[PDB]
């Protein structure tokens, strides 16, 4: 199997450690691990393609879009590779991460490996948003914190 984790950090209280796995090179992606410093309530979680030595938030940028799509739910047909969809915090700020996915890797030619993982200031409208700003970015506001997908080690 291969793992990954992404130790997530940013300028202001948001941090956590999320983990990766993937048993097989074509097989599902599990996704799992704690944010803390959060607002109570949704929050956006995104791969974002920044794959460059920057600092910070600051470049993270576009959504992590290979195959040129729009912006979904992470269940939806139409969706960028990076759309995880939206993790929730309980009241004293701590979001528990639990995915299932079978749209990004770990292996192959676009891996999440090197990528940015983002986690935003409020809930992503999973592209059922009002205008064109929904079907590239889901509203999501800020990034809080960020981190790049490392392999495990
Ligand atoms: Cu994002
Ligand atoms: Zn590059
Ligand atoms: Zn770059
Ligand atoms: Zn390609
Ligand atoms: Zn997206």
């Amino acid at each position: 199997a291969t793992k990954a984790v992404a130790v997530l950090k940013g300028d202001g209280p948001v941090q956590g450690i999320i983990n990766f796995e993937q048993k097989e090179s074509n097989g599902p992606v599990k996704v799992w691990g704690s944010i803390k410093g959060l607002t109570e309530g949704l929050h956006g979680f995104h791969v974002h393609e920044e794959e460059d030595n920057t600092a910070g938030c600051t470049s993270a940028g576009p959504h992590f879009n290979p195959l040129s799509r729009k912006h979904g739910g992470p269940k939806d047909e139409e969706r960028h590779v990076g759309d995880l969809g939206n993790v929730t915090a309980d009241k004293d700020g701590v979001a528990d991460v639990s995915i299932e996915d079978s749209v990004i890797s770990l292996s192959g030619d676009h891996a999440i490996i090197g990528r940015t993982l983002v986690v935003h200031e409020k809930a992503d409208d999973l592209g059922k948003g009002g205008n064109e700003e929904s079907t590239k970015t889901g509203n999501a506001g800020s990034r809080l914190a960020c981190g790049v997908i490392g392999i495990a080690q």
